[PDB]
């Protein structure tokens, strides 16, 4: 029997079964649909291509992603990701055991309503579940107090739990996150000369920022350094041979998550929700919240970045307030990681919504008591 | 049944069937029609010539060509060269069999439209195809990815292709081919000291500039080594007697490929239209283009035209991008053996334009619908 | 004193001083530099001319833009337009007063920052000032408010100010422009049966462009039309007599703002960017956006073209947003008028960069503080 | 019916039918006057004695030749001869049978057209063909192709005829023949001691000329061997028993031929217009004429001539040109033989001239149509 | 010092010095050398007479051009004219001053390699070069743009030229000229019944052709006027007294300029050939190509050619080409007189070839260099 875990977040869909120590299907969340007229016979094409598939055909396919701000818009491509995910990368039948599915809290409720339908429907699937994103990053990291601050590809939100619960009212979801400092990455990239334009090259250029982008620890100091230094200037082969080279963009690019009004965001610094958050909570546990500010999601796997982070929540912070910050290596996938521990979690057997539940409730009463 | 390939090019037409692995039927595209007054009774002849005919008699017929830079235009004679094709040299008829046609990508629809009556009408075959040179030229090396540069007596062309497809917007035709090659060698030859001025003499001069000319790899040196050296002075006997001897010349001509501003071309050099044409192509896939430059056309027969023509594509590329040309033995017809190939290629029956479909729609829609 | 206005635009360059109500010189930012061989001797000749030398010259020089997708490439013609500018189009030496340059948003700055060397060090100009050109489109309108939808030959912008300021983040800068409309003509034109391939003739082919595109209501239906019509059959006599006719092509050819995948652009239609800029604004001035649809620049010189992008704006908008477009006669020259304006317009006078600035801080204030 | 066929040259005129595979009827083209006084009474005189009755009574008549240089110039004497040929030597009136008449190309048209109505009003013939001798040489020698070389009494002329047609810009008329050779040796018959001088004697000499005169093959040396040889030294008995003998003179006179200004005349020898003729033809097709030199008429039926024709001409072209000459027994005769063949060649039958035609158009169609 | 220009063409040589308006030496290419026997002593002979000494002499001396087809064969005789020319004719030894020669492009360089020897060797004059003819023909006319149609007794040659410059590719050289005509028409006049058959008559004929030839504007009605009248019929005294009578051939002869299959010439008529140079141009030039069809040379001095040519282009042309040809008095100097204004025109002497250049880098630098 067993379960099995899937990490439908934006960007990358990370699954594996649980009790596993590594999501072993790693693709991205990729539909990609033929840009181009179809001359040649026999090309052996389909009019569809995902993950891995839509990654080799990069430059010849109109690359989609199915969600966008957490939200799921295409239903019929992310179905089909889906789909080739169980079968493909996974190679079982749904029906073999039960699937652990996850959300960033505070979505429109429709995205769990219609996976509900989907899983018991398209897939019929034993039983099913969909947890918060955060609530399994602090099972990954064996807490059962502290802040999550999630900040992937999707959307970044920061949850505080104290002795399991959460905080509803504390809760943020902030709409800002791994591709729009992609996209804020292309724009000054123009500004050096580099004209990358094409979702091709936003997702040549994701590499390009995973490859050489990090967290300056005084910005404007760092930033007045580059202005008088080649040393932060670092070269990358593209594709076709055009190495280019990329100077103070390198971190002015990962600095907007600090500084948000950068790509025109009315919200405050990444910090500062964080700060507000913990605010939000009683005076009894900020302390205890503010020595777990436990770290994840792939946007944090950048250099400096929690020390940074530590910095800039110091400041804000007063005396004695020991900000301790959690973020260990893996800490990127530390979501799927939770969830294979609570599917394998005994218990959690309890929480799972039966198919025979679906049929008799319908979605809706997942969405009253799943979470 | 079986089925028909035709290759109609300019300057020599390759005829044979599905299957076949050499264009049984290789003759010219000539018509020749009596240069003088008839004289002598009962000589037993005809005022047409045509293919060999044509050669036999071919100082003493006004020798035509019914096409020119890939556009028909005696449309008469080119007529009465399929009808001897299909009778004396295939001796076949019409109805037996679909033909499959080909053509240069980027002409004039005319001639799709106007071939596409007389297959119909003159000929009415079962079903008829016209394909895309280049597209062949794929089919016979059995690749699916490539550049394809195909430069023939007619025109020059070169098609980007990708997993099939192919981007209709990097396509590009030059019109720089073997007839410009050949009327360049003439003016040339005079310089030297020979009076090279009749078409009797273009097709002489067609076949010393096939025995005798090849490419420079250092032209500058070569011309430099010329100009003190006999070692490059190659003797060929004309018809009556008249041996000539070639110096620079025999490399001066094909040079004009990479500077056709020698026959007054505004154009750049053919590897300079190669290098364009992968740049109008996404980065994504440009690396593997640049390792499958697909060489073929008669024009590509030349001694040391590829290892130039790298060494030239090399320049222009950066470092890493290892260009791999591909212009193996029997290139020459690499677009009728392609034809071969998809003529007998099972899927292409859904292809074939039919004569019902003709007769219900007519000429436009070949022009719509076939590629 | 008085102050020079100079709208640096690619394909045509407007000068003319402020307040002045019409850019008196118009010319063409091309270099042409002999094609052929220099026989004849006591010609006359120079090797460069510009503006109306080479079109007077058009078929015998080759013709090149200094600037390309908005970048100045060959700095040295682009200089020696500057310099054939101000002394023979405007017979007026840089140092009597400050000019007015101006550039299209998110270009490489290397452009800002080596023109303002030049200026400073060619011409060596009192003070100068680089503009956005949309936004001194809107001051030709006489606005404070509105989209400005600005596409010429170089490329095409797209800005959003609200009560002055504009929004960055939703400055959207597309390559796709009159070039890439007139080598599409081109394209198209053989598809006819009209081989346009020289640059003489790209010129040429620009004016046919100008006399005869229009933009289509209904592409589809007036395609239909065309397909069963002659009456958009239209005649245009090329200067060696050989006129030419034209049908569905006249409107196929700017067709392509609106569905850029004809000319393998991956990205959305002019009116789909539009429309996307509007959406990154906030909520609160949509409708005034909506109500303030400026155009300009000399792509929208089309017939209909305001009211097929009225018709399609309004498609992608709501009920109730009373779409409005604004685009006046002699909107062409909007950017230059409103540089006159701007130029001539008092508290201006604490914006331009003096020459004493330049000398202590160097090119890169003005790339931080010009705008 | 039949036809007849009637080779009227200078010198002898040789007449016979149709299919006939002898002329018949070979006479000389003389006329006789009564050179002295009238006595004796009854002496069955007639003021004409013509062919072997001017032969009969040779040094009596004061001997006439009706044409000279290929031209008629007495046509009342030319009536004469054909008068008697008709009804004397062939005793068949002319409305029988058409019949076939023959001429040197390049010839004052007058002839051509004068005969023309002769024939139409003098005999009054069914039809009448005026073809060139040359071409009727290639008909008796079966040749579609070849270089024909035909040198008689009257003229000396070079066809060049290629798969029929004949190419009439590289034929040539040259005025040397056998009447020339006939008077120089006279002329150097006196140098001898042997004062030849009358007609008689001219007459006389012609046969001297066809009995002893022959070609050197080395003229140089074998002048040098008579010089010091008696083996050259031939006997021939006069009518009247003065036998004379003849020594180098036996070969200088036909030498001549080879060396034109030893009668001043101001033209090349006869191989060297061979030559020529050849180079005035395509080179495409000058190999096959250098394996085709039919050479005819009474001049070549000298001992060697053939060898020493081939000897130089070889001298004169290139390596590899296989000399081949064409000189039957009885070439001497090919044309009238050639007018057998063609007037019984069934297809012939609608090239005739008929009375009716020449009745409704006149001479000059015949002129215009007839070759 | 001054200079010397020598319009060095066949037919006639026509020198003079820079500055003057007439070629003050107007003598004819021939070499004359006794064609008979020297009998008399004390005759005053030489073995060489040249120009009008051959002349004089032109029954009595065998008469050579030591040029032909533009091309130099008998060196001897060419250098000896030369040395007439400038001795006897102009009485000037070469090292007073530096010699303008000219040529007519696309000719076997070993002409222009042999002449430098001779100028620097035999004359050894200070300095040299050869112009192109068709060039020089526009200096005398004042013109930097048109074509010019070069058509002397040598050979005819078609050159574009556009504000200087010229363009090699459309350069068209045709081997059919003033000598071609004369023969031609002596073939012809054997026709009529005039046998011309000796070089002196080809000289005779030449004056004949010159006084009686002209151009029909209507060669077909106008062939048919003289087919019924007498009007044409035109008399020439010829030396000896024999008036001849011409026809029809009066304007047959230089029809052939027109129709060059009439000699058995493959090319096209001169008008076509014409056209085809001003097709080859591009199209943005051949509107003043058009309207500067300037005529020289000889072969253009005949009633009615260029009335003839401009109704030939015409037809050729579309509507709107205002064909325009220049065809002044004395443009059969025209050569000659460019050449007394260019070697005069000041800026020239740095053109020049000096011996001293010769003697450094020998005769291939002005093969190079000299145009
Ligand atoms: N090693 C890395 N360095 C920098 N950025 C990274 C790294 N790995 C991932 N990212 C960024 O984080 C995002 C993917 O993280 P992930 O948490 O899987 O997103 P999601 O949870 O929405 O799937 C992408 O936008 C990616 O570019
Ligand atoms: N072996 C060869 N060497 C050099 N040139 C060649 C050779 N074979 C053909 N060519 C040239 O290439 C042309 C014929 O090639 P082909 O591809 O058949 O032309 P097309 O495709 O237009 O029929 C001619 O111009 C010919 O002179
Ligand atoms: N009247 C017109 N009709 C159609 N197209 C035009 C017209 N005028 C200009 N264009 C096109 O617009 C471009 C020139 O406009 P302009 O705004 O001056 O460009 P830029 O701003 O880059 O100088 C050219 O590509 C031109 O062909
Ligand atoms: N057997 C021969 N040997 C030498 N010369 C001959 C012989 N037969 C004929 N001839 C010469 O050739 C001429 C006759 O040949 P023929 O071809 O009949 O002349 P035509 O064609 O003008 O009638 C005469 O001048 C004659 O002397
Ligand atoms: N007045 C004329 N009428 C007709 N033909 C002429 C006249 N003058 C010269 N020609 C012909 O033109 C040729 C001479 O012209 P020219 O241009 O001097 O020749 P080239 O340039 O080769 O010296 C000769 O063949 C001559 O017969
Ligand atoms: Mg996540
Ligand atoms: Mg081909
Ligand atoms: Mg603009
Ligand atoms: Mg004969
Ligand atoms: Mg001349």
């Amino acid at each position: 029997t067993t379960a099995l875990v899937c990490d439908n977040g934006s960007g990358l869909v990370k699954a594996g079964f649980a009790g596993d120590d590594a999501p072993r299907a790693v693709f991205p969340s990729i539909v990609g649909r033929p840009r181009h007229q179809g001359v040649m016979v026999g090309m052996g094409q389909k009019d569809s291509y995902v993950g891995d598939e839509a990654q080799s055909k990069r430059g010849i396919l109109t690359l989609k992603y199915p969600i966008e701000h957490g939200i799921i818009t295409n239903w019929d491509d992310m179905e089909k990701i889906w789909h080739h995910t169980f079968y493909n990368e996974l190679r079982v039948a749904p029906e073999e055991h039960p699937t652990l599915l996850t959300e960033a809290p505070l979505n429109p409720k429709a995205n769990r309503e219609k996976m509900t339908q989907i899983m018991f429907e398209t897939f019929n699937v034993p039983a099913m579940y969909v947890a918060i994103q955060a609530v399994l990053s602090l099972y990954a990291s064996g807490r059962t107090t502290g802040i999550v601050l999630d900040s992937g590809d999707g959307v970044t939100h920061n949850v505080p739990i104290y002795e399991g619960y959460a905080l509803p009212h504390a809760i943020m979801r902030l709409d800002l996150a791994g591709r729009d400092l992609t996209d804020y990455l292309m724009k000054i990239l123009t500004e050096r000369g580099y004209s990358f334009v094409t979702t091709a090259e936003r997702e040549i250029v994701r590499d390009i920022k995973e490859k050489l982008c990090y967290v300056a620890l005084d910005f404007e100091n760092e930033m007045a350094t580059a202005a008088s230094s080649s040393s932060l200037e670092k070269s990358y082969e593209l594709p076709d041979g055009q190495v280019i080279t990329i100077g103070n963009e390198r971190f002015r690019c990962p600095e907007t998550l600090f500084q948000p009004s950068f790509i025109g965001m009315e919200s405050a610094g990444i910090h500062e929700t964080t700060y507000n958050s913990i605010m939000k909570c009683d005076i009894d546990i900020r302390k205890d919240l503010y020595a777990n500010n436990v770290m994840s999601g792939g946007t944090t796997m950048y250099p400096g970045i929690a020390d940074r982070m530590q910095k800039e929540i110091t400041a804000l912070a007063p005396s004695t307030m020991k900000i301790k910050i959690i973020a260990p290596p893996e800490r990127k996938y530390s979501v799927w990681i939770g969830g294979s521990i609570l599917a394998s979690l005994s218990t959690f057997q309890q929480m799972w919504i039966t198919k025979q539940e679906y049929d008799e409730a319908g979605p809706s009463i997942v969405h009253r008591k799943c979470f």
